[PDB]
């Protein structure tokens, strides 16, 4: 289930992070407005850059912290507030997060693996709600 999925993801964090982020960018190419330094690069061109693996790992590490601190796939309001208040997230609205989680769920469903995709889809919806409650537009 969800807890075991956090363990699976953490076990190969950088690899899963890169592949999920790429699934996101490729599903929603307009989302690349937020990642101007990744424009004009294929998946393997991105993965080769140490900065890409470094960024994606730090992002997914925080995502896994947030997931692990959730109760029944409902994240803490404090974690939602951290995500709203991060300077790096100043342009963002809840739809940016919605899309990330639609891509993450789709990736899990297409994986050969027994991820609890419905738990991830609830977690994304609950995180969107929590972001809104913590003041994201
Ligand atoms: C639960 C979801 C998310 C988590 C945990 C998260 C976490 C983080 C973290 C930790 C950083 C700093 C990374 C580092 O040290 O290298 C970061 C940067 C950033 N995040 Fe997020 N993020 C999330 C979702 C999003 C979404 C949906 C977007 C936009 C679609 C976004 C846009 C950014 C951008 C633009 C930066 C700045 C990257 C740069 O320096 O070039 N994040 N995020
Ligand atoms: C949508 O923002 C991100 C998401 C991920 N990821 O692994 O889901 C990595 C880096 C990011 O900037």
């Amino acid at each position: 289930g969800f807890k075991q999925d956090i363990a699976t993801l953490r076990g190969d964090l950088r690899t899963y992070a890169q592949d999920i982020f790429l699934a996101f960018l490729n599903k929603y190419p307009d989302e690349k407005r937020n990642f101007k330094n990744y424009v004009g690069k294929s998946d393997q061109e991105l993965k080769s850059m140490a900065k890409f693996g470094d960024h994606t790992e730090k992002v997914f590490n925080l995502m896994m912290e947030v997931a692990d601190r959730a109760t029944d796939c409902v994240p803490l309001a404090s974690d939602a507030s951290t995500l709203v208040q991060m300077k790096q997230h100043s342009g963002l609205t809840t739809g940016n997060f919605e899309k990330l989680f639609v891509a993450l769920v789709e990736y899990m469903r297409a994986s050969g693996q027994s991820f609890d995709s419905q738990s991830w889809d609830r977690f994304g919806k609950n995180l969107v709600s929590a972001l809104s409650s913590a003041g994201m537009k």
